[PDB]
């Protein structure tokens, strides 16, 4: 499924995500922006063999199982598989364990590169939240 903007905003903020660890809803649109195009269907392979996953393109190096990445964790404990769905559930929840991680919003490399400390409220403008 490929979300619009304002469509994913709603979802996300009935997931609970808005202001999750301080985050406001615009950082969380502008990462999955920028992760997948708001598409949960997105996938990426990694040098290093690992695979990134859906909407917030969650790595299986530690958060999901694949089946192909050896010496992985699955902290999230769920099939990578999952997180290609079009309803966001299992990508919100594995996103609230990563931020909690200890290094915030910074997990997502996209996010740090072009949403960090720019106007992310841009994002969710318009929308009927």
């Amino acid at each position: 499924k490929v979300f619009g903007r304002c469509e994913l905003a709603a979802a996300m903020k009935r997931h609970g995500l808005d202001n999750y660890r301080g985050y406001s809803l615009g950082n969380w649109v502008c990462a999955a922006k920028f992760e997948s195009n708001f598409n949960t269907q997105a996938t990426n392979r990694n040098t290093d063999g690992s695979t990134d996953y859906g909407i917030l393109q969650i790595n299986s190096r530690w958060w999901c199982n694949d089946g192909r990445t050896p010496g992985s964790r699955n902290l999230c404990n769920i099939p990578c598989s999952a997180l290609l769905s079009s309803d966001i559930t299992a990508s919100v929840n594995c996103a609230k364990k990563i931020v909690s991680d200890g290094n915030g919003m910074n997990a997502w490399v996209a996010w740090r590169n072009r949403c960090k400390g720019t106007d992310v409220q841009a994002w969710i403008r318009g929308c009927r939240l």
